């Protein structure tokens, strides 16, 4: 139990180690344990292998990810699969809750992150919390347990952490790197010959359709049909249908993979490459960190990335998916250069990742002093210093700066020793920015004053996040439907502060420049946008129907579908702690609404995990009306009602799921609800 | 006509060339003459003094200064003595208007402001377009005469004017400087005993008020009258009544001079100095720059003025006032000094001013260039360029910068010929500067989606002038007023802006800071507390009750009362220009209101030049409702009704008047306006 930072190739097993570690741990110590994994793809997998494999142990395993949350209460969980902002904010709540003491270890995959990022420093405050709360109370407390590639300051973090080192470049299948000077149909004819599938990633996401197409036309002009059948009809039974480029490559094993695509669609396109069905897969820069999907030959496009050189980071965690343990000798990755693009391949082909940095006035360190004010370990400037010590960056004078934009903003208030009054309590147990709670505060506040009711516009512009740009909004389209809008949105949208001539300034002039901090009024009429897109996704109309009528494509609307329940909840939360208890009522039951885009009738009927938003339509157009209501009846009804051994259905972490068995398991799971 | 550039010491007729050219000029070419001062004091003597020196050969004197404007066609106009802003505006005004073939001369008197000031800039402006229009439309279109101190760069300012050069030192009283450093009362005894007035220049309002007090107290303890008799009554009978610091100082020949004082008052103690019934004056640094008041002796307090070095011009200004042409011999300017102020006191007695700067992304260069485009006098690039060589910066590449600035903003339009849209036409025209006309723009546009009718707050709050920080507010009054108003009021504070939490925060909490660009919402308060004021004042309550009610001082009141009469009429001209009537409509009362202090139906009895806001309630109240009805009244009755030899009545730029003549002028005057 003496913490542990290691490092390996991944590929190699490297998550043995861990797992094993988080059964010995939770076994002995009967402690919790939180995985934390980067993104929510790859906790969702990692979260579906360790309920595999250890459901035979009597042990629960459910994640904090995304816009989800377990349906059981913290205590009864013994491993909790979540990322990184919400396993930051269940350290959070533990502080608040006074049951750290519940944790027994936390085991952090891809540790790398920790550096340069957006969601590096939550990575960094969640690790400095861990060692300041062991370090002030006691050698079996917490134990962290740390993953990535090479690190040139591996031994550094150890030491940051009081960990053990250990860091070794083993992979089962060498990788061999001789350049030997597109000309890929000769070298694609031949990887296929072997019986091999191949990987290529490609800088855009048109360009990668593209690519896809023209692979497909080579197989189908120059040279099993029955799971390429299969995973063809999954495909087109989905909410968005199946992609016409798509429908024209998948035939031939040849398929593309990007953001563009939904969640489902892209689990499908994986799954059936991780079968070998799919033998070339054009994928986009996302999936280098995305689930592990080995290939035996990966093929990257240009060095260029998005007007870049290819990040040397990217590059690596790439090619460490050439190969595969147990059946291949030897993986290979191949970098197509050019005459003035040789300098930079050569320059990627050597020298490792840089350095991790801190990424600690500064919002994070605004957010850090927060953390620990109001979660009562460092209340008196004496100690506070302490934490800063023990930070990353220290490891590797802004807390008197960070302290005073606190109690300029009300965050905390003093008495020597310091304290937090109520935004403070409301912003870290909301795990909102505590940047972004001035402007959350002042518009809340301003809504209670003049709601509107008589739709869930207003409630959908509150819950709107725009902390990142999800799409290029078109602004013609844009004001043709401000034009068709009725007038209880309208009330809304002049409510917010949208105005008709900031819509007729952008459908003609370009973009306004918004060079004054005064602008965010630019920000407004996004939000509004962005708030009757969320209208139509929780009214229950179809991705492409939105896509059309917007021109936001699937995937986009499926992340701000994502974003816009994340915020939903954090808000709720904002608003409860606030006592707002108006307010949390309204926003209460959107959170799991943006996360399904349902209606209100089906919020209970989406409790069940084998139940999709379309899936709880029919089943609610039958008569089904609450998971209860699911609980009885035949398996061969709901069979029927599907229809109305041969796989179909997607639904993740799956199995050898069919139609007949898939009516089975919603009522087995619909009666364990109960 | 060949332009003219000439310094001399002030106290030696250096104006008198000018008043020859001048009268020359108009004589000769018929044409008008402009006479550019500083401030509205000097710009009011001046135009009295012209006015009473040019009766009699036919030339009508009436000037653009303050909040006021003459009351005939600027056609009949001979010689307008306008100030720096209002002159800028008049020449804009007549480069729309393409008559600018009317200006025959344009004297600018104290050109070193031409230099560090937050007026000088539009002094440049202002020749810089005079020279631009007479080099590209030409020998005797317009000429102008310079005047300044001591200039160390007086050849450059007439290279850039293209005009003649003459400095002299030439004073008929030679000034001796002497600095030296008990005996202080043997000084004073033997000051006064010589039967000379002395003039002391002090840091702090308060310290002058308490140094004229232990003055008058000293005389008072080692002890003509009747005329000292009458200056007291003449202050006695003011809105503003009599200082009792006042009141025990002036019958001793000792007074005090600050901006805390009002027009009137100042005024008084001004012509009672000027004519040695007070024999010591403790004045402030603004009398420094004020009107012409020579003394026998000046003293210096300290060069330590508000925590810092006193200003070498203003220094300079401050001895220019030591001795009188044609009474006295010599004069005086003891600048007394410490241990410690030994160095800066010597420092201060050595060294001529500095140079004249410019003062030109910055808001001067973005006025200048909107000025030329919109008024048709440089519409494309090729010679825009040329106006930028004509500037004095030039004569001692940002024009890209701001011409984007105003497209960007929408004040200008592209087609490559530039014009302006209707912001650009209805921003010059208002001589508003073009920053705060978008912040103008949108509070107009916000109004009259949602105008109060109730009372007058809401225009008041429209035309309150926040450039600067007029008083200190005290928040606990500020926020007793606020529980303690209408709720008509109420209504129209909600509209602006204004927020209990920000009054309550400020209240107990120190003053909020305001760190952040988006924290504009101070302002509102403050402009808020301001009109509020500004109601007071217009309500016609006396000024001893809004410092009780508010805190500001009569000094501070009035000096509000002139700013929001001239942003009243500038906000006028702006609403009139963008075609908004009613806006337009409501605001035209309000300039005068705003100027005399008054109800609507003094306005119109307020036109006779020769009425104040208490002379006219006390006509109104009589009976006499209209200059007509003033026209037509006997002598005696207007004499019966002041009264309900002895000059006790004070009115700008008088003479031997007391009320039996006063009445005489009253209904004299009234006839001319008829
Ligand atoms: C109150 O906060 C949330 C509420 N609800 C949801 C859910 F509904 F989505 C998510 C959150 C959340 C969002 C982000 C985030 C984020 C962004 O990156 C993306 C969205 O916009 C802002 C930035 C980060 C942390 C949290 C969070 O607190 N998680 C937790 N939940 N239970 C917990 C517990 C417990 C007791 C056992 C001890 S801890
Ligand atoms: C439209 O502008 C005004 C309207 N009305 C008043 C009056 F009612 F007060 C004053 C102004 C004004 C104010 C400032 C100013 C200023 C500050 O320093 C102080 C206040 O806040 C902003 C900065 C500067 C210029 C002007 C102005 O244009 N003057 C003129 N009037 N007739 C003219 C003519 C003509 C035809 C013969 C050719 S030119």
């Amino acid at each position: 139990g003496k913490n542990l930072v290691y490092s390996a190739p991944t590929s190699a097993g490297k998550t043995l180690v861990a797992e094993l570690l988080i059964l010995k741990r939770v076994l002995e110590m009967r402690k919790k344990a939180l995985f934390i994994l980067p993104f929510v793809s790859v906790a969702k997998e990692k979260k579906y292998y360790l309920q595999s494999l250890f459901q035979e142990v009597g042990i629960k395993v459910d994640g904090y990810m995304g816009s989800t949350s377990p349906s059981r209460h913290f205590s009864s969980l013994d491993i909790a699969v979540c990322t990184i902002e919400r396993a930051n904010g269940l350290i959070n709540r533990l502080i608040e809750e006074n049951k750290m003491d519940l944790l027994g270890m936390v085991v952090v995959d891809e540790l790398h992150m920790l550096g340069d990022s957006h969601r590096g420093y939550l990575l960094e405050l969640l690790l400095t919390k861990i060692c300041y709360i062991t370090r002030k109370s006691a050698s079996n407390a917490v134990q962290i347990v740390g993953m990535s590639a090479t690190l040139p300051n591996l031994e550094l973090v150890a030491s940051w952490l009081n960990a053990e080192l250990y860091h070794t470049d083993f992979r089962p299948v060498p990788l061999l790197e001789s350049v030997k000077v597109d000309h890929v149909v000769s070298l694609c004819y031949e990887t296929i010959c072997d019986n091999h599938s191949v990987l290529l990633f490609c800088p855009s996401k048109k360009w990668c359709e593209k690519l896809a197409d023209i692979i497909a036309r080579e197989f189908y002009n120059l040279h099993e049909q029955k799971e390429l059948l299969e995973v063809m009809d999954q495909l087109r039974r989905l909410p968005s249908g199946l992609d016409s480029v798509l429908q024209k490559t998948v035939p031939w094993g040849v398929a593309f993979h990007h953001a563009g695509l939904t969640f489902e669609e892209r689990d499908i396109i994986e799954g059936a490459f991780r079968q070998g069905l799919i033998r070339v897969l054009a994928a986009t820069s996302t999936l280098s960190s995305g689930v592990n999907l080995p290939a035996r030959r990966v093929i990257i496009r240009t060095p260029i990335f998005g007007g870049r050189p290819l990040d040397i980071l990217t590059y690596k965690q790439m090619v460490g998916r050439a190969g595969r343990k147990g059946v291949d000798t030897v993986g290979e990755s191949i970098l197509i250069c050019k005459n003035s693009e040789k300098s930079k391949g050569i320059a990627l082909l050597q020298g490792s990742l840089k350095p991790v940095r801190s990424c600690l006035v500064t919002g994070s360190m605004i957010r850090a002093i927060l953390e620990i004010i109001v979660g009562g370990v460092a209340s008196t400037s004496q100690d506070m210093h302490t934490y800063a010590a023990c930070t990353f960056l220290a490891a590797s004078g802004a807390i008197e700066a960070c302290v005073m934009w606190l109690l300029e903003n009300e965050f905390i208030q003093s008495t020597k020793v310091y304290h937090p009054t109520h935004l403070g309590s409301a912003t870290l147990s909301s795990s909102l920015s505590p940047a972004d709670t001035l402007d959350i505060f002042a518009d809340l506040q301003r809504a209670m004053k003049g709601f509107v009711l008589e739709n869930d516009l207003h409630i959908l512009y509150l819950v709107t996040p725009m902390f990142e740009d999800w799409t290029t909004i078109d602004w013609y389209r844009f004001f043709c439907l401000w034009e068709k809008l009725p007038t209880s949105m309208k009330r809304v949208a002049e409510l917010v502060g949208v105005e008709e001539g900031f819509l007729a300034r952008c459908v003609k002039g370009k973009v306004v420049a918004r060079t004054e901090r005064q602008h965010r009024q630019m920000a407004i009429h996004k939000r509004f946008f962005t708030s009757l897109v969320l209208l139509d996704l929780i009214s229950e109309v179809p991705l492409r129907e939105i896509n059309q009528k917007y021109g936001c494509n699937r995937g986009q609307i499926q992340s701000l579908q994502q974003s816009a329940a994340v915020y939903a909840g954090m808000i709720t939360v904002f608003s409860n702690r606030l006592g707002w208890h108006n307010m949390e009522l309204l926003l209460s039951q959107f959170q799991k609404r943006l996360t399904f885009g349902i209606q209100r009738e089906l919020c209970d009927l989406v409790r069940v995990s084998l139940l999709n938003a379309q899936r709880a339509r029919v089943l609610y157009a039958s008569g089904f009306h609450t998971v209860a209501d699911l609980a009885r009846a035949n398996i061969v009804e709901v069979e029927v009602i599907l229809k109305n051994n041969m796989r179909t259905i997607w639904v993740t972490g799956r199995k050898g799921l069919t139609e007949r068995e898939a009516a089975a398991l919603i009522v087995e799971e619909a009666r364990m609800i109960l």
